């Protein structure tokens, strides 16, 4: 390591790009640290910082960083010292040493800073906060002390600020328990949703904040808060509805609302009835024509089979094109047992090879699909398997969905293939072995 001792002391009479690289390999390096302080209190020396920081005892660290530096430097009117000491506090241990001072008031002063123009320093401080808000204490300081601030930006709904606000509750929602979830930050009002309407990429930027909302409901399995974000939903659809009085929301903001409605019928919830009411109210699937392809592809189909089968039966036809809402229609047996009539393997085999296989693939990824394609298009299965030039396939769409057909189908076991069995194992064999 001698090489790092030769940095300390080229600075007291490229380079920095190597150390750099020798470090992410892997004495006494406070001397080291004590300098590249006195250098920043006067960009690629960051890189340096950041990985000695890590693999150093933080309390040598803190021995030249100490709380008062921090604060100061994060005071400064210097960038890069601010992003060091970002990288300090990011490495804080125990993680909550720094709860109890300023210094995570003073982040949130800077990172809600609409004058701040350094995308740098603003990932910087949004990685130094995701990292340390495992610890309990900093999501006090966070929550409990930094409330009001928090808030008020929120009630801004200034653009610069308003979206780095968004990032911040998203990031912060994945170490928020039931008990210490506030309303007041989490959650906006009906009022607050009418408001940001006024300038629509807020707006947009809100739609998206709940779509993600409910999607991480739905991976970390957090479904008591949703007793918390419901009841503004319909007004969303409301919104969607009211081109009267709210023109810019289905002029600019149609798509993004399209993924929320998505999500909202896939919430735990009582039998619908949430969706079920915004659709009757708002939503009206198979009202507006130019829509029906997405409300297809979109919204979860046991809700389109059970409340709009017509519009499934009707609508739904075999091409390259309907492929999108083959994936979702099927994914309910109920949903796909309305369109099974729209199938044979004449229909099926007519489309260009790339075509039939993402059909397949999506036919083979479900018990009761993956029945009728073997009982009913035994011929798709033929050309599945094929004539003996399918290792020669060039394009790694094909190949990709083919491979992956040939996988769902044996997952389900020999028991369950008959006769298919043999012939897929070596056709994937093939596939993944080169033959």
């Amino acid at each position: 390591n001698l090489l790092t001792q030769l940095e300390n002391e080229l600075n007291e009479d490229t380079l920095l790009r190597k150390c750099s690289l020798n470090l992410v390999t892997v004495m006494d390096v406070k001397p080291l640290l004590a300098t590249i302080k006195r250098f920043l209190t006067s960009d690629y020396l960051l890189d340096v910082v950041d990985k000695l920081v890590p693999m150093a005892d933080f309390d040598d660290v803190l021995e030249v960083y100490s709380a008062e530096d921090l604060v100061k430097a994060l005071r400064s009117e210097i960038d890069p010292l601010k992003v060091a000491a970002c990288r300090v506090i990011e490495n804080s241990q125990p993680k909550g040493l720094f709860a109890t001072s300023n210094i995570i008031d003073i982040l949130l002063d800077i990172l809600f800073d609409e004058k701040v123009e350094n995308d740098k320093l603003i990932t910087a401080i949004e990685k130094a906060l995701e990292r340390l808000s495992t610890d309990e204490l900093i999501r006090r300081r966070l929550f409990d002390n930094n409330l009001p601030y928090l808030v008020s930006v929120k009630g801004r709904m200034e653009t610069v600020s308003f979206v780095r606000l968004i990032d911040f509750l998203t990031i912060e929602f994945q170490f928020i328990s039931g008990p210490e979830f506030k309303d007041i930050i989490f959650c906006f009002t009906k009022e607050e949703i009418l408001k940001s309407v006024e300038d629509i990429l807020v707006f947009i930027e809100l739609v998206n904040y709940y779509t993600k909302f409910l999607l991480e409901i739905r991976n970390q399995d957090k479904y008591w808060a949703l007793r918390h974000v419901k009841k503004i939903l319909p007004v969303f659809a409301q919104l969607f509805e009211d081109t009267e009085n709210y023109p810019d929301v289905r002029a600019f903001s149609t798509n993004c609302l399209l993924q929320l409605f998505a999500e909202v019928s896939r919430i735990e919830e009582d039998e619908y009835s949430l969706f079920k009411t915004m659709d009757k109210d708002s939503l009206k699937i198979g009202s507006e024509a130019k829509l029906i392809t997405e409300w297809l592809e979109l919204i979860n189909p046991q809700y389109l089979v059970k409340y709009h089968k017509d519009v499934v039966e009707n609508y739904f036809h075999v091409s390259g094109y309907s492929i999108g809402m083959l994936r979702n229609l099927s994914a309910d047996e109920e949903c796909f047992n309305a369109i099974r009539n729209k199938f044979s393997a004449e229909i099926v085999l007519r489309l260009p090879y790339l075509e039939q296989m993402q059909v397949v693939e999506t036919l083979t990824r479900y018990e009761y699909t993956s029945k009728f394609l073997l009982n009913e298009m035994p011929k798709v299965m033929g050309s599945l398997i094929g004539d003996g030039s399918a290792g020669a396939i060039i394009d790694l769409e094909t190949v990709h969905y083919r491979n992956s057909a040939l996988r769902n189908l044996l997952d389900k076991g020999e028991e369950k293939l008959s006769v298919w069995y043999e012939p897929l194992l070596r056709e994937y064999s093939k596939a993944v072995n080169g033959k």
